[PDB]
């Protein structure tokens, strides 16, 4: 069996971040850190599943808290976002659990599909798969941490500044008063306690991490697939000005077909996650864009809002672009295959060219749409249309303006 | 001739529900229960056609009643739905009559097209065609019965609760007073009578059954076609890792071509029904979605509205997905055909792959659109756009709020 | 040379209606009635061109009259339609003149392209080209005459009924007073005279005929092309269950390629007319649809408005469907070519199937769009979206209601 | 080495206008006027880069002036256009700098790709590349000069007429007072001085030239590519009725593949410029179209507004059409290749036909969209939808009307 310890495999590239997600109980798999992907298994009776149940119970508690609070104070389009967040997070857990159920098979096939690309005539690119995954995942994680830190800083500064410059009822600033005020949707259902306060903070952080990790996981999977497609493209490019025997084209076509089979399997496994991430990203992007013209009190509020909006748009665009890189890489070999000489042309090259030309090699949202650059352009156009139609809805709200600080 | 009694044929699978629809005079065919599909014929002078004429006359009476009532009280976008319902139902009858005219030919060809798939190398899947049709049809019928029961319960409870808690003019609750009130659009044209009351109730039930049976029939036909396409895909999958002679590919391509010819014939026969069902579903889904934010008096009213909306959306999505399963199954064999070895590759495999790749194997609405997953995604996007643009139209109505119970 | 007198050619089919259009100076060609299409020529110094100049001068006079009248009374979205009409008509003349410039070449090639289809193995369908053109053109002409008659009747009845039931200033009804009132946009610039009145009526009738003849001419051309494509499809169908030699496929492919070349040439010639007709139809359909909810005084006003709206929508749909029948007929032979036996399969069948599959055989609006069923569906969706967005613009106008009859 | 002095090459065709753009420091390349394209190089330490830095510093000064002025007076959707202009211009500089970085490689490959087309069997068309580029560039430059002259004339006439017919506070017209008034967004940050006034006028002219030169450069590049594609199409047409040896098709396919490689390279180089130009054109076209119904004081104001709107729409349409001419020319050879005889048909013709049919030979905006006639039609439809939705936003502004002249 191959030595998985040092090989440049997808599982080795992604298992650190899969374990980081496990820490917040995202995808409950057993032995995700094992070097051999064959040792990855899904077990309902396991510590990861127990932590997942705990986190899902707590997220359900938070979702019920938000639902009851909004019912008490009435549901508004602006309030609803909160519920949606928790809803999405809960959905994510369920989706990821199902994904975990399918992950072993997937990872197994993935490994056995990518062993041929770890040996000649395929070479490791300048940026190996582990480095690509690390760079993208660290960027996403750092940006999400910055977004949540800005959220917390904006909330705390708004609360403290309101109290300080209120020049009216004081309610001296404190951790407990802030916890009861900003998170009143929770403590209006559960008795307040500092331990519960820290728990709610940690659980909100975990929910935010899950919310970002849906997109992060889609990104890592897209990198893993486009890496092998790029290796195939590079191998084909190496045949640019050479007479190529039929056997070379046979092997290239077989490897491309295996890569497409792996893409189909992974797409079937991940279609639910892709659909959930796409719908959640669209909703949140539209909601934040509808608030671009709103007026906020403090400069920190503007900083947080614009950082969140830009980060969300960039994360959506980056996930879509990373997923579409699979399609772009699949099509990139067509230009080199079209240069095959008349002497080297054979039935195998014709078959491969036909498959590259007519097959859509891309991740899909349950085959309702395919993650391509054209899809990202259409999503941008749809978002623009929705924003144009919706900015009329909130025009009265926009002209309401900032409320009095004292009130 | 083949023994139709026990064979796993489409006609055997669907004739129970076709006869159930005949009971409400949907598709007036003679000998629909006959085991031999060759004995199915369309006759204008027949009991099914007489019942169809009676039901169409009664539906025309109801439609005229609604038209005159709305003219008397003025036509509003909210009132119009009622007329549309009856209109659609009447259209359905006409469409189905035409479909009946074409059904014998269709069924005949269908039978002779599916005889090859009842013998090796094709095997019956885990869920045979009869079981698939039964499951889907029973689900649709039960959900429609639940929807109509909730409609009746909501109307009756609203009427009775209004009268009881009116604390004003009493008009003690009774069957006759409810019949005159809720169905005043009928009795404002016809003299009231309990027999006419029961007749109107039964006729409204029949109209609802027709309204749901358009989608149900499209679903059963889609199941019948995708069943044979799935059998072809399974047979191709059985050739995954074997050297295949040219004769096997010849037979596979011929069976696929026959299946596509059957799909073309059935699509030509059913294009009118598909178009009518699509337009009716779109209109009703948009109309119900425009009322999501409206305020209803009783919890039963909310239960009925949301059950109806969710059932309608799910029925539209399920019909579209079942129809698109034909296209998905047709394309599913391409992946296996792309794995054919260089030794087994021949002109027949190339022909079949070209046909699967470039031909759109799907039901269509008169070729204006094709029932695919992409079409369902586009329909969802179009519905979202229409709802966004239309929620401004009814904003004044939404802010009107609930009327006084006494008034 | 072939005997053009009795042959079933496009020129013989369409020249009666081309001459009818010449009577109103639409397409100024010389010798359009000649049996030999080679005798058709375009001459600037000719009676048709003189009549075209006279009609264009008259239409410019009417357009200037409308422009000055609207400037005097201010331009409104409702008034603008009038100007647009004349503008379109003027554009049509120019376009048709250019079309006339290209018609001889076109007709010549057309004739020499369709001679092979007048002899075996091609047979004349049940409805020959002359009968198809006659039926469609007579339907369009009769419906346009009915539309204009309803327009005149509605205007005259509105005027006379207003005067009669005014119960105020009388201005006894007369031809001259009606001419000065309804056509005040003309006589406000030119001194009134009964001769000028009859001239304005005749010139308005000619403008209406041109407005309808753009669509009519597109329809006849589409019939001419789809006729030969249908003949090709029928010839291919005749090879359904026969072993076919390579020569038969060679001839079929050559005839199909010649038909596609003729379609390309005709599309290049007629792209301007197609674009103008499409834009004019879209504008007028949207404008009329925006007035569906408006309230009109008399039942004749409703009759005229709804006849005009239904006729316009039906004419647009029929032109689009007739043009798309070319594409449908081109694709109809693919199903029969896919049934070719393995023994009869050759490079010629593969070439023909590839061309039918991948080539878009359809008329186009300068290649910006192609006249297909999908395009008609997209046009319907675009019209629905535009109407939804625009019904908000005229909501104040809709709630204005009918003006007082006396005022 | 080939004699570049007299050859009909792209670099010879475009270098005069590239140098004209260099005069305003658009694309800082060294030796752009050199007859040998191999002598074109990009150097940060060079006079072109120094002038580019000066112009970018000036444009940043103007952008900061506009930003501070709008902050002082509040940002409105109408004011924002100004900022956008400068922003785009600044972006253009950056983009063009990057383009300059890539230009040498590009031009080099371009030259070596187009040497084969300067010799038989390719002939120079009636309009050689230099003449096509000269005509289009002179048209664009003259129209831009007219647009800016109309802008300046409208501003000056509005200012002078206001002062003269004010009949109130006079502030006798002068160059300095006009400079301080119309360009108050500048002098509100920098102390006024006539030298600074002339500098601001010249720098605004340079910014306008850059704004138009983005589209102009895209146009010239599109002409350069479609020229060679048209030469290929003409060479193929020359084989219309001849038996063609396999070697001729080999050479034609190789030249077509080289042209497609050049298109891919140029598209990769110019995708940023195409995206920026497309977004800027869309924004400005929508903004100007939103002001069509606004009321302006003087006839010169209407003349300037409509000249600017028509010129902008025509420039967008012309850039899109010139870019799509590459795709149209690539597809134009398919019709002639489909006429190849059965005797001359070979694997090379099949390969070439497959590539022309299935490959999208067009410039693209980073592969998010492709510059085709269909894309221009979709852009027109999107603009219409945006204008319909947006005309509701500015309806209050439209009904505000013209402000008092004295105020
Ligand atoms: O809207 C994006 C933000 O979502 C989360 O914020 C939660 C918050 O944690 C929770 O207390 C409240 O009930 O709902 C919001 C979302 O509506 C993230 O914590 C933020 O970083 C995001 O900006
Ligand atoms: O709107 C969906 C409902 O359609 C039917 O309800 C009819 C009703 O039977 C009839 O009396 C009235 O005139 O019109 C409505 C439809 O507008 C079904 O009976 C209901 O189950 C559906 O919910
Ligand atoms: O709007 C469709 C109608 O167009 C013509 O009507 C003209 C009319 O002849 C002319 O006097 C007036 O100035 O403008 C209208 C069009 O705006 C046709 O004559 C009518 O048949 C059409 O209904
Ligand atoms: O809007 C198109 C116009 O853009 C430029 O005009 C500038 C102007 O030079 C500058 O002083 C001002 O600050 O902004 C506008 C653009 O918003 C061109 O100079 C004009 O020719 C164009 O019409």
């Amino acid at each position: 069996l191959p030595n998985y310890t040092n090989l440049d495999l997808f599982h080795r590239a992604v298992f650190p971040f899969m374990f980081l997600a496990q820490c917040v109980a995202i995808m409950p798999l057993v032995g995700i850190r094992e070097s051999n992907p064959r040792r990855v298994r899904f077990a309902y009776k396991s510590i990861p599943m127990f932590v997942t149940l705990i986190f899902m119970i707590a997220t359900s508690i938070l979702f019920l808290s938000m639902f009851t609070h909004l019912l008490k104070i009435g549901i508004t389009a602006k309030n609803f976002v909160g519920l949606v967040f928790f809803g999405c997070v809960l959905s994510a857990y369920v989706v990821f659990i199902r994904l975990a159920k399918k992950w072993p098979a997937v990872v197994r096939i993935w490994t056995r599909t990518e062993i041929p690309f770890t040996k000649p005539p395929y070479e490791i690119p300048k940026r190996n798969l582990s480095r690509r995954v690390q760079l993208a995942a660290l960027a996403i994680i750092g940006l999400s941490l910055g977004e949540h830190a800005l959220y917390q800083v904006s909330a705390i500064l708004s609360y403290t500044r309101r109290i300080q410059m209120c020049a009216n009822i004081t309610t001296v600033p404190s951790f407990n008063n802030y916890m009861q005020t900003n998170y009143d949707y929770v403590f209006q259902l559960l008795p307040y306690s500092p331990i519960i306060a820290v728990l709610i903070l940690l659980i909100n952080g975990a929910c935010t991490f899950v919310w970002n990790y849906m997109d992060l996981f889609i990104m890592m999977i897209s990198k893993g697939l486009s890496y092998r497609f790029e290796q195939i493209t590079t191998r084909i490019r190496k045949l640019e000005h050479e007479e190529v025997c039929e056997s070379v084209f046979i092997q290239i076509r077989e490897h491309y077909v295996k890569m497409c089979e792996l893409l189909e399997f992974v797409d079937s496994a991940m279609s639910s996650l892709i659909l959930l991430s796409c719908v959640n990203n669209l909703y949140f992007v539209c909601y934040q864009l509808l608030n671009v013209f709103n007026k906020l009190r403090w400069p920190i509020n503007y900083i947080y809002f614009w950082y969140s909006l830009l980060y969300l748009i960039g994360r959506t665009a980056f996930v879509f672009l990373t997923a579409a890189d699979i399609n772009e890489e699949s099509k990139r070999g067509l230009g080199v295959l079209r240069r095959v000489s008349s002497r080297s042309w054979c039935v195998e090259v014709e078959r491969l060219i036909f498959q590259m030309t007519t097959q859509t090699v891309a991740l899909s949202g349950k085959k309702f749409y395919f993650l391509t650059r054209r899809l990202l352009f259409g999503m941008a156009g749809t978002i623009v249309t929705y924003e144009l139609v919706l900015l009329q809805f909130d025009e009265p709200n926009r002209r309401k303006g900032l409320q009095p600080l004292c009130a």
